[PDB]
């Protein structure tokens, strides 16, 4: 059976992409082998066998693959938080700046989130920390209380210090792999 | 338990969205509401039991939530269709038309798929059917053969008759459910 370090050894680094001068990280051969893509998985439900989390709040886009699987793995619901003009209804928005892109702007239902809500905010890579960080407000302005935000990402970028950024409004965050 | 038709009942139907002229299906709460998001997994991993599918492919962005689901649940590989200029590699593209959008593109990258596989095209809402038969045509060029790709979607929009349109190149199309 593969284990997390089997899942990190798929991972390929692609030169000057989708711009010259960032190293993409491409996780897509995790998610296409599904033994990698079981370990990985064990690992996000483990480490929150112990934590009454309530709902998994996945990123647009790549926070929707192991998204959706962590959320009914642990038997909860899953939220999505897209890209601004997506989601119907009332919505709650938040404009930030990541690596490869600024202006962006992700929203979430209102109805979705609230006060009894214990969040998984969970992204594939954590590079700067902006989409997170930005997540975060999002969370907290549906209602959710900042002691019940957790976050977990697949790939974590230590280069760029996004744990230091996102440090700042939510300091527990786990990453199944490490640069 | 919930069934597939409480599901059903949890739908909302949002009028002029994006734009004034459709009306959007919202299945936001069937993805939140745990009871729901199982009754609609069990009716999709039921109904392809006997199916030998090697991977899920799902299409950017909403068929990425269900998709991993559905793939994680039958212990296959998840293969992400996307918008182009996201996947880096080797891709083979293919450009469409969808309700309310024209000239989009969606990419796959080349190494995931081949002959060898037997597809589950996963998307969210059959409307047209210009995402769908776009997609088949991905995935034949990709490799992979006519008779090994079967579809699947949350909801069917019957009204606009995208089934038949899909027909032309794939008549295996499961549908959870049909408005
Ligand atoms: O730590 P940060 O610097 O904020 O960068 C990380 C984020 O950027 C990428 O998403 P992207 O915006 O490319 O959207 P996608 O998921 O649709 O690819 C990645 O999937 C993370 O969500
Ligand atoms: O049958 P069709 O007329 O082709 O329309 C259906 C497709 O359109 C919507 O996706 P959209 O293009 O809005 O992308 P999204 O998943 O990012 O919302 C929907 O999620 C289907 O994928
Ligand atoms: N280097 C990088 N690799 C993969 N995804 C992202 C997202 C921001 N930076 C990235
Ligand atoms: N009416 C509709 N509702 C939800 N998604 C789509 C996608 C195309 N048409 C749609
Ligand atoms: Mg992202
Ligand atoms: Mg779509």
């Amino acid at each position: 059976t593969m284990s997390v370090a089997d899942a990190h050894a798929l991972i390929k680094t692609i030169p000057d992409f989708p711009t010259k001068g960032i190293a993409f990280k491409d996780l897509s051969d995790i998610l296409s082998t599904p033994a990698a893509l079981d370990a990985v998985r064990k690992e996000v439900t483990a480490h929150y066998k112990d934590v009454p989390i309530t709902k998994v709040v996945g990123i647009e886009s790549r926070g929707f693959i192991l998204g959706g699987i962590v959320a009914n793995s642990l038997g909860v619901g899953f939220v999505a938080l897209r890209k601004a003009g997506k989601l119907p209804g009332d919505v709650c928005k938040c404009t930030f700046d990541m690596e490869y892109q600024k202006g962006v702007t992700i929203e979430v239902q209102k109805r979705q989130l609230g006060p009894h809500d214990v969040v998984l905010l969970h992204d594939d890579v954590l590079a700067t920390g902006g989409t997170l960080l930005a997540a975060i407000e999002l969370c907290e302005t549906a209602g959710v209380k900042p002691e019940n935000i957790y976050i977990n990402v697949l790939y974590e970028i230590e280069a760029l210090k996004g744990r230091e950024k996102v440090g700042q409004k939510c300091t527990r965050l786990f990453s199944v792999i490490r640069e």
